[PDB]
């Protein structure tokens, strides 16, 4: 079921903009429906696989900061333009359920992946549960990671890991282990850092990681499909992964 990361497949490309999928789907909605954010303050709606034309146009109350938004257990969570706030959106009510500011996070420019654009603070899906990542000046630009509480935004445990955000091109959660990809000149990227939130432990990899252009793409693990779902500003794409 969960383990630790050892190959990921090579990408294999997917109206255009960010699609999203709920890991956890929730009433009225189901394993078909699909979310668009078009590219930023429009959600489109599809309860079936085969219109995504939309079902439903939610507008939300705030734009976004950047694509680095989840759907989870009904809800779409986002990150408030020129803010570090995250917002909590019950889709199906139309209604802001939470609004939470990551406390001392950096944003609009601070704390970027390599390749930069507004990606101080991304959220994250994985098999325990919700996640933000971002940093800190406290934290001196290194990677730190929090569980939220999806009901309500609070930071039910937060760490503080060893690599510097700035330095890596992209980040994810599988199984509780936070992984980065570095940002290297070529396309042959790798999977180079992973920290085990369960222990503590971090570790240095080598693992291949196919990266088609140098850009801060939105990349979304989907623990129900276990597989990990990435937006290049082009085309979505799916990497598949074996775990240990």
């Amino acid at each position: 079921g969960c383990g630790e990361l050892v190959w990921v497949g090579e990408p294999l490309t997917l109206k255009y903009g960010v699609w999203m999928r709920d890991p956890k789907p929730t009433y009225p909605y189901t394993q078909e429906t699909t979310w668009r954010i078009d590219t930023v303050r429009q959600v489109f709606e599809y309860d079936l696989i085969s219109q995504f034309y939309p079902s439903k146009v939610h507008i939300l109350p705030r734009p976004l900061e950047s694509t680095g938004a989840v759907v989870y257990s009904g809800s779409l969570y986002f990150q408030g333009a020129e803010s570090r706030t995250v917002i909590r959106y019950e889709l199906n009510t139309e209604t802001v359920k939470a609004e939470k500011e990551i406390p001392g996070a950096g944003y609009h420019g601070q704390f970027p992946y390599s390749w930069g654009g507004y990606t101080d603070i991304a959220l994250a899906v994985d098999e325990a549960g919700l996640w933000v990542i971002y940093s800190t000046d406290e934290a001196k630009g290194a990677i730190v990671l929090s569980k939220l509480n999806p009901e309500n935004l609070e930071l039910e445990q937060t760490w503080e890991t060893n690599i510097r955000k700035q330095s890596v091109a992209n980040a994810f959660i599988i199984c509780g282990t936070l992984y980065t990809v570095s940002s290297y000149t070529s396309a042959d990227a790798t999977v180079n850092f992973a920290y085990d939130t369960g222990t503590g432990i971090s570790k240095t990899l080598t693992i291949p990681f196919k990266n088609r252009y140098k850009y801060s793409s939105m990349i979304s693990y989907n623990p129900l499909e276990k597989k990990l779902f990435a937006w290049d500003n082009l085309n979505m794409v799916t990497y598949d992964i074996k775990l240990s």
